[PDB]
């Protein structure tokens, strides 16, 4: 829905597939904890490494970033990606997301320019050159470099660093969003978010009261609300019922995304949603294999577009995505609402997804059961 998009556009099946899949994994190997990542921010570190891959390690990439290349070319997906991290990150354009990729290579590797350059123009990748057998000083100057990057906002990627790696992809991801609807800080006042119960938190909820994107669906046992960025980016805030989380995770796909932004309309109500910050930081070589991603990262990966040679394999992929959450920020019709207007309260666990409405791609896949860690 953005014209100048138009090859980030053919992507955008692929993706969310690539994008809930992963998420259904990731919940599997870990049922009752907070998940916050970026799936496309995931999805683009990796068909970057694609451009330098061959045979069956760049297959397997590409088929279980969920693309089938017997119906999209190669040529597509990295004009694809290209054209979606520069809508993305562009300072004009409706996200600003700033998602970056790194690599760090171990010095006793060769380097293509073929690859650093189609990788750059694509990518926008850095690359470096690092020596891993100084574990201390490698650490202290990869996290510098995150910290440096995101202006403060990430620090401390890596901690023990494997002397042997031969090398590591990094993404991270921070993003704010400004709400196009503010809420009021004058009535953010702590309540209480309902974790377990066994256990129970004060949290800092917002309050609004106004017209918002809803939507319940039965099957699910879901309530959905979804709030604008200004921008194109978008929230659905996604509210299942005590006992229905682990239905939902297990469910949720591209066609129940679907679902409900048809059947989303705008509804009077009282809007309580926690102010809260979310981290999340994982390898996640595991979970990539589990999804057919496998020959890449063992002593069978052809790497041979980077090195020029058999020899690199990718030893460990960091992946960090962070998002602050609060009231912020910036006429002549005015609905007249029902007397006693619906309240929805976020206060037990909930979704959160992000999503670009230019690119039609998720940005944010956050499943919030405790917004005070
Ligand atoms: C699942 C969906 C449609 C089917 C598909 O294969 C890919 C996606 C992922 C992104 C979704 C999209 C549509 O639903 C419209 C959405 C929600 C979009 C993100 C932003 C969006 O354009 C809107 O929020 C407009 O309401
Ligand atoms: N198949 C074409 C596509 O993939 C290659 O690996 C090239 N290096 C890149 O520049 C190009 O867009």
């Amino acid at each position: 829905s953005n014209a100048e998009a138009m090859a980030a556009l053919k992507l955008v099946p692929n993706n969310a597939d690539f994008a809930f899949q992963f998420f259904r994994e990731v919940t599997q190997e870990a049922p009752n904890k907070n998940i916050f990542y970026s799936p496309v921010s995931i999805s683009t570190a990796f068909a970057m490494l694609a451009l330098g891959a061959r045979s069956a390690t760049q297959s397997q990439i590409l088929e279980g970033l969920a693309f089938n290349l017997t119906e999209i070319q190669e040529k597509e997906i990295h004009e694809g990606f290209h054209n979606l991290i520069h809508m993305l990150n562009h300072p004009e354009g409706g996200v600003q997301l700033n998602m970056m990729n790194a690599i760090f290579v171990t010095a006793a590797l060769a380097l293509l320019r073929k690859f650093l350059d189609d990788a750059k123009a694509l990518y926008q990748l850095e690359a470096f050159t690092t020596d891993f057998n100084k574990p201390t000083e490698a650490e202290k100057q990869i996290n510098d470099y995150i910290e440096r990057k995101t202006h403060g906002k990430i620090t401390n990627l890596v901690k023990d660093m494997d002397p042997q790696t031969v090398m590591l992809l990094a993404s991270f991801v921070y993003f704010k969003g400004s709400w196009e609807k503010p809420f009021e800080a004058e009535h953010t006042e702590e309540r209480e978010f309902f974790v377990d119960a066994e256990t129970t938190v004060k949290v800092p909820m917002m309050y609004q009261m106004g017209r918002f994107d809803f939507y319940f669906d039965e099957e699910l046992s879901c309530t959905v609300v979804r709030l604008h960025y200004n921008g194109s980016a978008t929230a659905f805030l996604v509210l299942p019922a005590k006992g229905k989380m682990k239905q939902l995770e297990q469910t949720l796909d591209k066609e129940t995304i679907q679902k409900w932004s048809d059947h989303l309309f705008q509804r009077f109500m009282n809007l309580y949603f926690p102010k809260f910050s979310i981290s999340g930081s994982y390898e996640i070589s595991n979970t990539l294999r589990k999804m057919g991603i496998v020959d890449v990262f063992t002593n069978q990966a052809d790497l041979s577009g980077i090195t020029g040679s058999p020899d690199l394999k990718v030893s460990k992929v960091v992946h960090k995505a962070s998002l602050d959450v609060d009231e912020k920020g910036t006429t002549a019709v005015e609905i007249m609402p029902i007397s006693f207007p619906p309240t929805i309260e976020f206060s037990h666990p909930f979704l959160m997804l992000i999503f670009d409405r230019d690119t039609n791609s998720t940005l944010f896949i956050g499943k919030i059961v405790n917004p005070t860690i």
